[PDB]
């Protein structure tokens, strides 16, 4: 399909500025100046950042500013924040003349954020779950960056080879990542060991938590 | 509140037809017939399916059809196939901003197995944690399909809205989804109430689990 031309990807560190270009904006018929920019976070609708080249909707940060020169338009994001990681699109044209044409999208990554080791919280099966003749351990992994981790489980000190499901890391509201790993056991297996452990490895460093059956 | 509104999620089986609707097209100034539908697969730009209500650009299969009736516009997909599983956004031209405005999007699942309500398991803060002056609650939500849920927490009888995080559902080894919602509180806060509750809504039906301090 036809699109306005953007770079495919851009990247910068917190506090920096990123300028995203968009070529092909000139309207054929007439001389329209109807260029807009949108921000799209994963799984959410695009949000309008600027319109009519350099107007901003209320609510939108003045960190976002639009410009145009001839057949090129530009979005400048100043004072970059981790939350700005998203895809950005330009658009141009009336609607009915040809229509509106969108850019191909630019993916923005914010590099140079600080290393954040994971917090690891380990939960044993509750007495309530054991009343249902089942047992689940949950290893909550939170506040880490970058967003990649590997999880291993042990029964006493031996590797667990079955019953483990680990979720794909998701970026949360503080721009750090979270994931959970859960291990489904029978109450026998649970009671048949002195302890179980969750080992989380992030950026070559391992964090480990252990938990054991209980009385009261 | 959002110029254009569509259902959060819908599902249909292979072969059948499904319609997704957006309301508010008539209230947008100068929208005329400039209503479009977009399909978006993860990691990809949105693909235009229909424009000028019912026109399809090249490449787009005639299984997709757009219509409009008053303040509502709809996308109908016939002979649903697997590849149609995606997010779908309606949009309209918006004379007030000389820009396009989008609906909130609809996650469409093409059912590849029967629906399955979530298993929900709720855990109280562990002893180790309290000792370290923290009190996280975790509401584990697993084996659900389609992969869409909504989570609300209750302190005692009062809904809660602070210290809550929920991960994006991820597909697990049995092709169903799992996510976890954790509520981060102080031991005091934990201590103060006789109950906390985790309420998961999936496919219009809400499931609840409750936990109470040890003892």
């Amino acid at each position: 399909q036809t699109a306005l031309t953007q770079p495919a990807s851009v990247s910068g560190s917190p506090g920096q500025s990123i300028t995203v270009s968009c070529t092909g904006v000139s309207s054929i018929v007439g001389s329209y100046n109807l260029v807009s920019w949108y921000q799209q976070h994963p799984g959410k609708a695009p949000k309008l950042l600027t319109y009519e080249v350099n107007k901003r909707p209320s609510g939108v940060s003045d960190r976002f500013s639009g410009s145009k020169s001839g057949n090129s338009a530009s979005l400048t994001i100043s004072g970059l924040q981790a939350e700005d990681e998203a895809d950005y699109y330009c658009s141009s044209y009336d609607g009915s003349s040809t229509s509106v044409v969108f850019g191909g999208g630019t993916k923005l990554t914010v590099l140079g954020q600080p290393k954040a080791a994971p917090s690891v919280t380990l939960f044993p099966p509750s007495s309530e779950e054991l009343q249902a003749n089942k047992a689940t351990l949950v290893c909550l992994i939170s506040d880490f960056y970058p967003g990649a981790v590997t999880v291993a489980w042990k029964a006493d000190s031996s590797p667990v080879k079955a019953g483990v499901e680990t979720t794909k890391p998701s970026k949360q509201s503080n721009n750090k990542y979270a994931a959970s790993s859960y291990l489904s056991l029978t109450p026998e297996q649970w009671k048949s060991h002195r302890s179980y452990s969750c080992q989380v490895t992030h950026e070559g460093s391992t964090v480990e938590k252990t938990v054991a059956p209980t009385a009261c």
